[PDB]
């Protein structure tokens, strides 16, 4: 059976951090659901790219659980994710079932907000470190992609391909990740 | 006055090659218009990401000319660009006025279709080389980003940041490109 990914899309999401993982995961044969936090309607991303989600979060939740829950960054997107009780419930469920949770840039700060994965080694965007580290609930890393326990994190738009390929490797294996990587013309 | 970019968005465009340049150019303070080839309606990209354009191409043309015309790739997107008389007119105008033309992945093959920039050194995705080189009208390059005469080309999703930053440098200068680059966490 194909692996399944939930990508939660909120107003102010970083569009590159949303699109790169969606696209790369789909190249890997993962069934990806782009789920609108606010509902079914189009979402205005951080740099004004407007993306139409596949489904509302409310509806996508009914079709869970997923092999990975993905939290894009963007400061205001991450803040919206952090404020959402629906996100909290999804992440708690995913944590309880020992499923992969992936977050990039400021996205990991929603893990802090929802008390997810405490004790894990994590990275974030450099400018989101202090927020993430408030209380010392995680151990900070400067690796471009980091993975500890359930929790896969990464730093910014420029680490999005590495982040996405790490998700691919976790779900579908090293060989599929290498096959998907080659045609991308990565450095 | 701010520089202005036209990004032409067709069905089957590679969404990463569309979003990365739009976002990075907007970070650079460029006024970017995402123009729908087919009209005002949302566009289904190659990997099923749906993007709502800012305007139809028809309308965006009325607001030209632009400092750069950008052609994303995606094989089927590039084919749609190649078949369009409206694209032909836009590119011919841009060429006639000695303005920048930028194209990535299979995007450069639309330049061939519309007889734009013959004689220039160009790159493409490796799998689009033979198409681009039919007739020997260009000189082929394996550089990740190439620039000759009016024509700025690049290879694939994994060269999209380099491509976008080259556009930024051409329009806004080296200093702005470096300022925009740093927070991206590129390697
Ligand atoms: C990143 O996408 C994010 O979530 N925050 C962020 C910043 C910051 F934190 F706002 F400064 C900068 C670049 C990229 C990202
Ligand atoms: C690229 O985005 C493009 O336009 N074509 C392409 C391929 C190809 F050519 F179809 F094989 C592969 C990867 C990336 C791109
Ligand atoms: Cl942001
Ligand atoms: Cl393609």
């Amino acid at each position: 059976a194909s692996k399944r990914a939930l990508v939660i899309l909120a107003k102010g999401a970083e569009e590159m951090e949303t699109v790169i993982p969606v696209d790369v995961m789909r190249r890997a044969g993962i069934k990806v659901t782009v789920a609108g936090l606010a509902g079914k309607d189009p979402v205005q991303c951080s740099r004004d790219v407007v993306i139409c989600p596949d489904a509302s979060l409310e509806d996508a939740k009914k079709e869970g659980p997923y092999d990975v829950v993905v939290l894009p960054g963007g400061n205001l997107g991450a803040q919206n994710l952090s404020e959402s009780a629906a996100v909290k419930e999804i992440l708690k469920e995913q944590e309880n079932r020992k499923g992969l949770i992936a977050a990039i840039c400021a996205g990991p700060t929603a893990l802090l907000a929802h008390e997810i994965g405490f004790g894990s080694k994590v990275t974030t965007h450099p400018l989101a470190k202090d927020k993430m580290m408030n209380g010392g609930h995680y151990t900070y890393s400067e690796n471009r992609v980091e993975k500890d326990g359930l929790i896969l994190t990464s730093r910014g738009p420029g680490t999005s391909f590495e982040f996405a390929l790490a998700i691919v490797e976790a779900l579908n294996g090293k060989e599929v990740a290498a096959q998907v990587k080659a045609p991308l013309v990565l450095k």
